[PDB]
């Protein structure tokens, strides 16, 4: 029952997301999932106030909830209320295995 969902970092051109094993199972909350995203995506250069916002890849709207999220999907992660348009990358040849 688990969703398979890449995360990048806001205007991280370099960075290729990871991948994300989704359901309500494996996180308690929305917020319980923000929490593990903070913990893997933020670093030195990224994610000062950690994740607080998650985005759709185009950038078009917000996603508040663990049902929004569509399988096989990129969302980009923020720590900030407004979405960096930069050219997000993935490699030609695919790896959509967990990192969860």
């Amino acid at each position: 029952k688990a969703k398979k969902v890449r995360f990048y970092r806001n205007g991280d051109r370099y960075f290729k997301g990871i991948v994300y094993a989704v359901s309500s199972d494996r996180f308690r909350s929305f917020d319980a999932l923000l929490a593990d995203l903070t913990r893997s995506l933020s670093d030195n250069i990224n994610l000062p106030q950690g994740v607080r916002y998650i985005y759709t890849i185009d950038g078009s709207r917000k996603i508040g909830s663990m049902d929004e999220l569509e399988e096989g999907e990129s969302y980009v992660c923020s720590s900030d209320n407004f979405f960096d348009d930069v050219e997000y990358t993935k490699n030609v040849n695919p790896n959509w295995s967990v990192n969860v």
